């Protein structure tokens, strides 16, 4: 008989799978743990007419990336940014929306004359209600840094990287950190620089420190790191981190950002007590944002 | 004539014996007569700032008079200055033992670890902390006597320890947890540091049995900046290097007592004599 073929079956479209023939490279957006992440024109007509995305890419550690997508994928809150999509090759990559403005260490030193301390603190209370989100979803992120809060518009601002988000264990408190070398440490809680253990009171002393960068316009000279630098001196190298442990342990702490009232800095302060357990929620930083707003 | 005074125009280098934290320690050979029969000696200079920090070495060395002190010869002055010392051709413990395993036994070693703590009570009593005790600082005199060989770090107590603020190049594996957390720096830090010394000693100076070698299996070899406050987290918890192979209980007890993790619970150089006398 005549050679024969298999009947092929209705073609569905996934708007969720992205061809990677498609997906042109525009500029770089940043470079995170384990991937980096791409501005990209999704272009299937080939006339530069297509969507822009972004697109997190590998740098071994596919398992940690489809993790990430996996997580991303599942989180649906107006504070947190929105998943597109994948692209697979066994490899895969991450396609989220793109959000012009970047993140707030970008946008912030641009924008002085246009956010006020009111803008300000209604920024803080987003980030705050998508952490909120991501802890009662049993997560820790473990990298809570301006650097990684988009802008949306001058209104609304979005967390946006999951590079190191962990899902912490029914019925336990912490995750154990095993990677631990590129840690932003000046963003650190002390049980993390000490017993590589976090907790959700862990990304609210990061919080703290996001608030301190949010403050002071993310300027580089005002930056966390500057400022414990220049208390714990720049020349330690491997010597550090366990200085930054001990300065943190005699209760010194980044000061009052210029113009910050007192008020707004008692916040900040309640995000850095020692002990995890006597730190500020989420919930009670909103409460108290939401006091000063009105 | 001033028999401690060298004229930089009769040293003539010849090869690295070690390099410090502000100098390098080179072999050269003093030749005043310009005919290769003069005598040879170990010469400290300045790294290509810190003059000062070897001007108080010099000085501090200068003074030191113990059989397991390495020697101070003398000066070589250019403000340029250089530290004239007694070259020990059998070189550190570090170099020697893995070299002569055979020649030395648990008996020498112990012997060796008596003149350690003699030098190291001697350093103490003049209100000095070392801040550097290992292996690779202590030198061969002989098969029968060793001699600690490098001053570099050493500073004078004022008060109960002396507050570091160079330490970027600090030797952590070989450090007590005050050092690593506080930036402290004891008599009984000292004590930390010989116990670890003593531990290289019994282990031969073996590379794939050195305090870094096993501190990093401990603790995680992948860390980055991280590695101290592990290493730190690691002491709190009560884990210390292993008992060496073919090391008695009663040896490693004493090794155990340089590692209390309170300097004040630690035994003291004396003591130690008297226990490493009473096993030999
Ligand atoms: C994760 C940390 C270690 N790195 C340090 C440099 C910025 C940060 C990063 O890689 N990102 C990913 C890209 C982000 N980004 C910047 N502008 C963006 C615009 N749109 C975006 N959509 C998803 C991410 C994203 C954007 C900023 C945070
Ligand atoms: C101080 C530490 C950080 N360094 C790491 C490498 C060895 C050590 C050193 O610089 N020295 C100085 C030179 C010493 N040395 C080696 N053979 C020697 C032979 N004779 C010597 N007389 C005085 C020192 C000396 C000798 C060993 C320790």
């Amino acid at each position: 008989g005549d050679i024969v073929s298999e009947k092929k079956p209705a073609t569905e479209v996934d708007p969720t799978h992205f061809e990677k023939r498609f997906l042109k490279r525009i500029r770089d957006l940043g470079e995170g743990h384990f991937g980096k992440v791409e501005l990209c024109r999704y272009d299937p007509e080939g006339d530069n007419t297509g969507e822009q995305v972004a697109v997190k890419s590998l740098k071994n550690h596919i398992a940690d990336l489809k993790k990430e997508i996996e997580i991303l994928r599942n989180l649906y809150h107006e504070n947190i940014v929105k998943y597109k999509g994948i692209c697979t090759e066994n490899g895969i990559k991450l396609i989220m929306e793109f959000l012009p403005s970047g993140s707030l260490k970008e946008y912030l030193p641009k924008n002085k004359n246009k956010i006020n301390l009111k803008q300000q603190l209604k920024y803080a209370v987003q980030i705050c209600k998508g952490m909120d989100y991501l802890g009662s979803r049993q997560y820790v992120h473990r990298d809570l840094a301006a650097r990684n809060v988009l802008v949306e518009s001058e209104h609304q601002v979005k967390i946006g990287d999951f590079g190191l988000t962990k899902a912490i264990e029914t019925d336990k408190e912490y995750y154990t950190v095993k990677d631990d070398r590129d840690s932003p440490v000046f963003w650190y809680a002390p049980e993390c620089l000490m017993q590589s253990k976090f907790y959700i009171a862990s990304d609210v002393w990061s919080f703290g420190v996001t608030l301190h960068e949010l403050l002071t316009y993310c300027d580089s000279d005002s930056s966390p790191m500057a400022l414990f630098l220049k208390m714990i001196g720049p020349t330690h190298g491997q010597m550090t981190v366990t200085r930054l442990v001990n300065t943190l342990k005699e209760g010194k702490r980044l000061p009052c950002p210029p113009n910050c009232p007192d008020e707004v800095y008692q916040l900040m302060r309640k995000c850095w007590e020692f002990q995890p357990s006597n730190r500020t929620s989420f919930q009670n930083l909103i409460e108290g944002f939401e006091a000063l707003l009105k």
